[PDB]
């Protein structure tokens, strides 16, 4: 009821959207992993009459159900589609949207990491995004690699129409007391990444983590500050 959803509001196999600001809209999922259950984000974009997605919806069965919310709850149609990193939670789907005709993208670095792991493969490569604080546009957004964090391959994606800055991953929501799962992170170099993210986006006034609660700015430094004592 206007709250941002949780997977106590979400129901089974389902998908919602929440809007962020004009033309721009989180999905919310939510999926099983070694036994307990957690939700994530993506992003939506509108680009002119078509759409950009950022992300799928973890999972073949629940991105088919988010391209069912998408149609019900816009009615445009998603043209193109960019992962921000190698992990299921934002390539498995990937599949899915190609097979009703999606464009699908990543990094050459996300491809390969994809292609290793077993993961889902997005079709096409993004060049010029190879080096820390590299930026390159993509219709209504802009792709940025701050460095590795939450994984070597990770994007971070901003929308100047609206400020928002969606850190996937590599940011994490203020009431986490974890820095999630750093399987592949480097714990290191994180808050190194995350500092680049703070220069270069200083006007964000939205910040959408990868899982959990969108809130201001000051998700960066908190998981700065989280991920610095999960090392120590
Ligand atoms: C698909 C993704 C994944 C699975 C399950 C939970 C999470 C969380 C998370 C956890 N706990 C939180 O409290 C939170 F808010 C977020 C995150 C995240 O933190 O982004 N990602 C998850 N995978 C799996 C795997 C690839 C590696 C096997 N080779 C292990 O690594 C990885 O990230
Ligand atoms: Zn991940
Ligand atoms: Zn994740």
């Amino acid at each position: 009821s206007g709250e941002y959803p949780t997977v106590n509001e979400i129901p089974v196999g389902e998908v919602r959207l929440y809007q962020i600001a004009d033309g721009v809209w989180s999905h919310i999922a939510t999926q099983s992993f070694d036994g307990a259950v957690y939700p994530s984000n993506g992003l939506i974009v509108r680009d002119g009459d078509e759409l950009l997605l950022i992300d799928t919806a973890w999972g073949a069965k629940n991105t088919a159900a988010l391209l069912a919310e998408i149609e019900k709850q816009i009615g445009l149609p998603v043209t193109r589609a960019v992962s921000t990193h190698f992990h299921d939670d934002r390539v498995g789907g990937v599949d899915v949207l190609r097979a009703a005709g999606v464009a699908t993208y990543a990094s050459p670095s996300t491809r390969r990491l994809a292609e290793a792991e077993g993961n889902e493969i997005p079709t096409h490569s993004l060049e010029g995004l190879s080096s820390s604080g590299d930026a390159v546009r993509f219709g209504p957004v802009e792709l940025f690699y701050p460095g590795a964090a939450h994984s070597t391959d990770n994007l971070v994606v901003y929308v100047p129409s609206a400020n928002v800055l969606y850190g996937g991953c590599a940011v994490h929501e203020l009431s986490s007391t974890s820095a999630g799962n750093v399987a592949d992170a480097d714990l290191a170099e994180w808050p190194t990444s995350v500092e680049r993210i703070q220069k270069h986006y200083p006007e964000a006034e939205v910040v959408i983590p990868g899982h959990g609660l969108p809130g201001g700015l000051d998700l960066l430094q908190h998981t700065a500050n989280v991920v610095k004592a999960h090392k120590n």
